C-alpha cells in the first residue's frame, strides 16, 4: 500500500520558497521513525530542499528531467515510481504539494502531524474529503523547551 506523510501548520501550508520555516525535533523524530527501513518517493523540489539522501531508506526522486545523481532513484512517472519500489508492505511519499496530489487518489493511509504555527507559505496539502478518512491513531503534545510549538500526530485509514 501506499502511505502519505506530512506536517501541516495551519490552513494546510506545508512549505515557503522551498523550504519549511519550523523546526520541531520530536515530528522530525516522528518522521524518522516511520520512514526508515522503507521506500520514499519525493519530488525534485523537495529532494532540492532535503539537499541530500535519507540514509536507511530507498529514495526515489520524480522529475520529467535526467537524474543528476547516482545515489537516489529517478523516475519519470508515477508509475515508475511504484515499480521502483518493488513488493514491499509500505510506500512511504514524502511531498511536496504536486507529489502529495497526484499520490491522494491512491493512497490508504494518512501520516499527518497538526502543528499550532500560522506561516505564511506557498505550498500547501491537498484538500482532502474527510468522509473518506477514519482516525485509528492520535497523540497530542504541547510545546517544551525543544519544540517551540504543540502539534499532534495523527495516523488516518481510508474508509
Ligand atoms: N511539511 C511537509 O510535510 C513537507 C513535505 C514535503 C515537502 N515540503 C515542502 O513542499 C515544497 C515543495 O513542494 P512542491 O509542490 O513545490 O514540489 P514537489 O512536489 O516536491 O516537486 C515537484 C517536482 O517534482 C517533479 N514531478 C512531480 N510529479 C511528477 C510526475 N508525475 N512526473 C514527473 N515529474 C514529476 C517535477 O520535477 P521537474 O520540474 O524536474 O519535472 C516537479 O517540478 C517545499 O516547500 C518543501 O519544503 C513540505
Ligand atoms: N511529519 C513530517 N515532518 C516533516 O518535517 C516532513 N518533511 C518532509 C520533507 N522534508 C524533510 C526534511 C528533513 C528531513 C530530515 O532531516 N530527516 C532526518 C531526521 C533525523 C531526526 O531528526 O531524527 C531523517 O533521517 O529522517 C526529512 C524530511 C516530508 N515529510 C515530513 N513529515
Ligand atoms: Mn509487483
Amino acid at each position: 500500500m501506499i502511505s502519505l506523510i506530512a506536517a501541516l501548520a495551519v490552513d494546510r501550508v506545508i512549505g515557503m520558497e522551498n523550504a519549511m520555516p519550523w523546526n520541531l525535533p520530536a515530528d522530525l523524530a516522528w518522521f524518522k521513525r516511520n520512514t526508515l527501513n522503507k521506500p520514499v518517493i519525493m519530488g525534485r523540489h523537495t529532494w532540492e530542499s532535503i539537499g541530500r539522501p535519507l540514509p536507511g531508506r530507498k529514495n526515489i526522486i520524480l522529475s520529467s528531467q535526467p537524474g543528476t545523481d547516482d545515489r537516489v532513484t529517478w523516475v519519470k512517472s508515477v508509475d515508475e515510481a511504484i515499480a521502483a519500489c518493488g513488493d514491499v508492505p509500505e510506500i512511504m511519499v514524502i511531498g511536496g504539494g504536486r507529489v502529495y496530489e497526484q499520490f491522494l487518489p491512491k493512497a490508504q493511509k494518512l501520516y499527518l502531524t497538526h502543528i499550532d504555527a500560522e506561516v505564511e507559505g506557498d505550498t500547501h496539502f491537498p484538500d482532502y474529503e474527510p468522509d473518506d478518512w477514519e482516525s485509528v491513531f492520535s497523540e497530542f503534545h504541547d510545546a517544551d523547551a525543544q519544540n517551540s510549538h504543540s502539534y499532534c500526530f495523527e495516523i488516518l485509514e481510508r474508509r
